DNA sequence: AATCGAATCGCCGC
RNA sequence: UGCGGCGAU
DNA sequence: TCGATT
C-alpha cells in the first residue's frame, strides 16, 4: 500500500558515478556529460512516476491483483486455496447431516475459479473500500461468484461454439458493467432459442451472498495467512461487528515489488551526446549505469540473450553504431505550423475543407464507439510527441540509441524517435547536411513526389509534378496556415517538410545546405527477398526488382490477373445449384442457393475489381495469409464497407462473393510470385518437422524431442525460433485471467515471415556499412524497408542499397544454409518427408543495379 | 472422430 | 500474460 | 479451405 520512493537515493547514484561519468566526458566533455546523465535521470524519474500513477489508479478501482507487483502474490497463494476448498468439500459430503448454506453454491464454479474471484475481491475491498468489514467483502465476493456462475454457464455449456461468436464483442466491451449489460442481452436472446437448456437463472439473495463469501474468507484464510480476521466489541448484540485485515508480510511484498518495478521502467528520451558504441549485449545506447541496461537484442528470455554473448559478429555491431551515430535536429519550421495547428484540431490533417438493418445499425454503431476511442488514443500519442519535440528544439543535434528484435530488426530507443508516424518524421530532420548540388536537388524533388503520393509514376513523371506544382509548393512554404494544401497530400507534414527545403533552394540557389532525409522505401520487401533467394523473373519483376517500364503495382497486377479469370467465369462458369445445409444448433436442414461460379462473376465484375480489393491480400502474404485469410479480409474491407454505403445490392450472399473473391486472388498471387509461395511451403515444412517429437507408437517413447529452429544471416547475426507455450491458463468472463514445451502451431507460422525479416534486417545492417565505408554516408534515416539520407548523399545511398543485394544473394544461398543448419537434427523417419529444395530461375541480380524502382 | 487455427516492434487503456 | 485501441513496417 | 492437433 506504501511503497518507497526510488529516487531518494536511487536514482541519484546515476549521475554521481565517476566510471560512466569519466567514460563519457572522455569522448564528449564534462558540462555535457552532467547533461546527458541528467536527462537519463529524468528518464528514470518520468518512468516512476508513470508506475506510481498507474498504480494509485489501480489501486483506487480495485485492480491491484491486475499489477505485476502482486501477480508473484498470487501465484504462490493460489494451489494453496484451491487445495483448501477441495478439501472442504470432502470433508461436508463425509459430514451426516444438513449441508452449509455455501456448499452448493460453490460446486458451479470451477476450483481454480473460486481461488481466484476471493483473493482478487478481498484485495479490491482492502485497498479501496475503505469498509474492512467481513459481511460487506462476503458480499462482494458472493455477488462476483454468483456473475461467473450465471454467465459462465454462457461459456462453459452448449453454447460454447455460440459463445466463439459472442466473445469477440464481450471482449471489445469495456468496463465490467458495459460487459455485464452485453452477458444480459445474450443471455436472454438464447433463451429464446432454447439454447441453455430453457433454464433461467434464479437470483441467489443477498443473504446468500454473504454466506458463500463468508466460507469463501475463512477458507483463504485457514490456506494462508494473507488475510487476517479481528473481532470489535465482542459480547455487545448491538456493536459485535467482524473485520478484516491483510497481512503485513504480504503488505511489504508488493510494495517492495511495486517500488522495484518502479526504476526498472524508465521513460526513454533522446541523447543530447552521440549514443554509447555497442561493444557487447548490455549497456550500449545510454550512458549511465541503469537500474534496466539496454540489450542488443530484445529478447523474451534472458537464456535467448545470453546465446548472444559468444557469437562474433562484428559487421552487425558496426552497423548499429553507425546508425547511433546519426546526427538529427528538430525540424523548427514545421514544429511552428505543428504547434498551431494541434491547438485548432484534435488530428491536424483529418478534416480539412476542400470542394439486416437491426445488424448493419449495430455495426454502425461499433463503429462510432470505435472511432471515439480512436481519437483519444491518436491524439495521446500526438501531444507527447510535440511535448517531445518542443523539448528537444533548441538543441543543436540530438541522437538515437538503436537494438533489435530477436529477427534482427533494428529499432530506436527513445519513445520519441524518427521510425514514429508522419507528424514524427515531419518534425525530424538530420543535422549534418552538405550543400545539395545538381543531384540532390534532382532527389529532393523525387522524395518530395513521394510525399505528395505520385510514386506509382515513373521518375521524369515524378520531376514534372513537382515543376508543375512549383507556385502551390512556394505558397505553402511562405505561409503553411494560409495554403492548407500541403495538408491534403499522402504525407502532410513530411511533403511540408520537403517544401522548406524545395523554397530553400529557389531562394539560395544549389550551393543550399540541405539536410533533409530522403526516404528510399522498397515496394514489397519480403517478396522482393523471397524472389531474389530463388531467382524469380515474374516475381521479381511485379516488385520492380527488374528495371521495368513504369513502376509495377503488384496488386495492379493480381487485380489484372483476377479480372481475366472474372471475365472467363462470366462466359463458362458454373450454373446456380440448391444445396441443403443444416446449422448445428437448431439442428433443422434447410435449403439455399448455392451461387455458381458464372453468377459470382457477375457480381464482381458490376462492383468493379481494382487494386483496392487485392491491395490487403498481397500484403500479408509475407505474413502467412492464405485463401481462408483473404476471404475474412475482403469481406471487412470491400463488401461489408460496399453494402453500408448503399452499394453491395450485387453481393447477394456476401459470405459466397467473399470466398470465390479469396479463392480468385489466391490462385492469382501463386502464379504471380511464385518463389515466395514455394519458399514459405518450405520453410514451414522445415519447422513442422523440427517441432514435432518423435515417437515410436509402439513404446509410447520419444526418439526426438521437439527441437527449435535456427539460422544465422547474411550479417552474421544468430536468430532462434523458441516460441513457447505455457502448460495451464484460466480466464473469466468479467474478470481478468492470468520449464514448458514448444509452440508447434506458432513455431510454422512464424517460421516464414521471420526468416525473411531476418533478411531484410542484414540487407539493412549491410546497406548502413557499404554507404559508409565505400561511399561517404554518415547519416541515415532506417524504418526497416526505408533508407533515408542528406541529398548529397541520396545518389550513393541509391546505389548502395542495390550494391548490398545483390552482393548478399550472389554470395550466399540462405536456403541451402538454413539446410546445413537443421539437417543433423532431423530424425531419420523424417527424412524421405522433407521436400527438397525450391528450384532456382532465370533471374539475373545485376539487373537489380539498373532497377529505378527496386528502391532497395 | 472431433476440433482448431489460420509476422515483428512500440505507445496507451483495462 | 491476456484483451481493447493507436502507430510503425 | 485444409491439413494438423487433441
Ligand atoms: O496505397 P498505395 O500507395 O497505392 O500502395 P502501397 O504503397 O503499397 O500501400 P500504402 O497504404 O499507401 O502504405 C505503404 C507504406 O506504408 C508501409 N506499410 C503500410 N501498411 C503496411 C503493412 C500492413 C498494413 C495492414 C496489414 S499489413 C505491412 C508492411 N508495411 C506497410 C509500407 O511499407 C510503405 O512504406
Ligand atoms: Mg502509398
Amino acid at each position: 500500500m506504501n511503497t518507497i520512493n526510488i529516487a531518494k537515493n536511487d536514482f541519484s547514484d546515476i549521475e554521481l558515478a565517476a566510471i560512466p561519468f569519466n567514460t563519457l566526458a572522455d569522448h564528449y566533455g564534462e558540462r555535457l556529460a552532467r547533461e546527458q546523465l541528467a536527462l537519463e535521470h529524468e528518464s528514470y524519474e518520468m518512468g516512476e512516476a508513470r508506475f506510481r500513477k498507474m498504480f494509485e489508479r489501480q489501486l483506487k478501482a480495485g485492480e491491484v491483483a491486475d499489477n505485476a507487483a502482486a501477480k508473484p502474490l498470487i501465484t504462490t497463494l493460489l494451489p494453496k486455496m484451491i487445495a483448501r476448498i477441495n478439501d472442504w468439500f470432502e470433508e461436508v459430503k463425509a459430514k451426516r447431516g444438513k449441508r452449509p448454506t455455501a456448499f452448493q453454491f460453490l460446486q458451479e464454479i470451477k476450483p481454480e475459479a473460486v481461488a481466484y474471484i476471493t483473493i482478487k475481491t478481498t484485495l479490491a475491498c482492502l485497498t479501496s473500500a475503505d469498509n474492512t468489514t467481513v459481511q460487506a467483502v462476503a458480499s462482494a465476493i458472493g455477488r462476483a461468484i454468483e456473475d461467473e456462475a450465471r454467465f459462465g454457464r454462457i461459456r462453459d455449456l452448449e453454447a460454447k461454439h455460440f459463445k466463439k461468436n459472442v466473445e469477440e464483442q464481450l471482449n471489445k466491451r469495456v468496463g465490467h458493467v458495459y460487459k455485464k449489460a452485453f452477458m444480459q442481452v445474450v443471455e436472454a436472446d438464447m433463451l429464446s432459442k432454447g439454447l441453455l437448456g430453457g433454464e433461467a437463472w434464479s437470483s441467489w439473495h443477498k443473504e446468500d451472498s454473504i454466506h458463500v463469501g463468508v466460507r469463501c474468507i475463512e477458507m483463504l484464510i485457514e490456506s494462508t495467512g494473507m488475510v487476517s480476521l479481528h473481532r470489535q466489541n465482542a459480547g455487545v448484540v448491538g456493536q459485535d461487528s467482524e473485520t478484516i485485515e491483510l497481512a503485513p508480510e504480504y503488505a511489504e511484498a508488493i510494495a517492495t515489488r511495486a517500488g522495484a518495478l518502479a526504476g526498472i521502467s524508465p521513460m526513454f528520451q533522446p541523447c543530447v551526446v552521440p549514443p554509447k558504441p555497442w561493444t557487447g549485449i548490455t549497456g550500449g545506447g545510454y550512458w549511465a549505469n541503469g537500474r534496466r541496461p539496454l540489450a542488443l537484442v530484445r529478447t523474451h528470455s534472458k537464456k535467448a540473450l545470453m546465446r548472444y554473448e559468444d557469437v562474433y559478429m562484428p559487421e552487425v555491431y558496426k552497423a548499429i553504431n553507425i546508425a547511433q551515430n546519426t546526427a538529427w535536429k528538430i525540424n523548427k519550421k514545421v514544429l511552428a505550423v505543428a504547434n498551431v495547428i494541434t491547438k485548432w484540431k484534435h488530428c491536424p490533417v483529418e478534416d480539412i475543407p476542400a470542394i439486416e438493418a437491426l445488424t448493419a445499425w449495430k455495426r454502425a454503431a461499433a463503429a462510432v464507439y470505435r472511432k471515439d476511442k480512436a481519437r483519444k488514443s491518436r491524439r495521446i500519442s500526438l501531444e507527447f510527441m510535440l511535448e517531445q519535440a518542443n523539448k528537444f528544439a533548441n538543441h543543436k543535434a540530438i541522437w538515437f540509441p538503436y537494438n533489435m528484435d530477436w529477427r534482427g530488426r533494428v529499432y530506436a530507443v527513445s519513445m520519441f524517435n524518427p521510425q514514429g508516424n508522419d507528424m514524427t518524421k515531419g518534425l525530424l530532420t538530420l543535422a549534418k547536411g552538405k550543400p545539395i548540388g545538381k543531384e540532390g536537388y534532382y532527389w529532393l524533388k523525387i522524395h518530395g513526389a513521394n510525399c505528395a503520393g505520385v510514386d506509382k509514376v515513373p521518375f521524369p513523371e515524378r520531376i514534372k509534378f513537382i515543376e508543375e506544382n512549383h507556385e502551390n509548393i512556394m505558397a505553402c512554404a511562405k505561409s503553411p496556415l494560409e495554403n492548407t494544401w500541403w495538408a491534403e497530400q499522402d504525407s502532410p507534414f513530411c511533403f511540408l517538410a520537403f517544401c522548406f527545403e524545395y523554397a530553400g533552394v529557389q531562394h539560395h540557389g544549389l550551393s543550399y545546405n540541405c539536410s533533409l532525409p530522403l526516404a528510399f522505401d522498397g515496394s514489397c520487401s519480403g517478396i522482393q527477398h523471397f524472389s531474389a533467394m530463388l531467382r524469380d523473373e515474374v516475381g521479381g519483376r511485379a516488385v520492380n526488382l527488374l528495371p521495368s517500364e513504369t513502376v509495377q503495382d503488384i496488386y495492379g497486377i493480381v487485380a489484372k490477373k483476377v479480372n481475366e479469370i472474372l471475365q472467363a467465369d462470366a462466359i463458362n462458369g458454373t450454373d446456380n445449384e440448391v444445396v441443403t445445409v443444416t446449422d448445428e444448433n437448431t439442428g433443422e436442414i434447410s435449403e439455399k442457393v448455392k451461387l455458381g461460379t458464372k453468377a459470382l462473376a457477375g457480381q464482381w465484375l458490376a462492383y468493379g475489381v481494382t487494386r483496392s480489393v487485392t491491395k490487403r491480400s498481397v500484403m500479408t502474404l509475407a505474413y502467412g495469409s492464405k485463401e481462408f485469410g483473404f476471404r475474412q479480409q475482403v469481406l471487412e474491407d470491400t463488401i461489408q464497407p460496399a453494402i453500408d454505403s448503399g452499394k453491395g445490392l450485387m453481393f447477394t450472399q456476401p459470405n459466397q462473393a467473399a470466398g470465390y473473391m479469396a479463392k480468385l486472388i489466391w490462385e492469382s498471387v501463386s502464379v504471380t510470385v511464385v518463389a515466395a509461395v514455394e519458399a514459405m511451403n518450405w520453410l514451414k515444412s522445415a519447422a513442422k518437422l523440427l517441432a514435432a517429437e518423435v515417437k515410436d507408437k509402439k513404446t509410447g517413447e520419444i526418439l526426438r524431442k521437439r527441437c527449435a529452429v535456427h539460422w544465422v544471416t547474411p550479417d552474421g547475426f544468430p536468430v532462434w525460433q523458441e516460441y513457447k507455450k505455457p502448460i495451464q491458463t484460466r480466464l473469466n468472463l468479467m474478470f481478468l485471467g492470468q520449464d514448458s514445451e514448444i509452440d508447434a502451431h506458432k513455431q510454422e507460422s512464424g517460421i516464414a515471415p521471420n526468416f525473411v525479416h531476418s533478411q531484410d534486417g542484414s540487407h539493412l545492417r549491410k546497406t548502413v556499412v557499404w554507404a559508409h565505408e565505400k561511399y561517404g554516408i554518415e547519416s541515415f534515416a532506417l524504418i526497416h524497408d526505408s533508407f533515408g539520407t542528406i541529398p548529397a548523399d541520396a545518389a550513393n545511398l541509391f546505389k548502395a542499397v542495390r550494391e548490398t543485394m545483390v552482393d548478399t544473394y550472389e554470395s550466399c544461398d540462405v536456403l541451402a544454409d538454413f539446410y546445413d543448419q537443421f539437417a543433423d537434427q532431423l530424425h531419420e523417419s523424417q527424412l524421405d518427408k522433407m521436400p527438397a529444395l525450391p528450384a532456382k530461375g532465370n533471374l539475373n541480380l545485376r539487373d537489380i543495379l539498373e532497377s529505378d524502382f527496386a528502391f532497395a
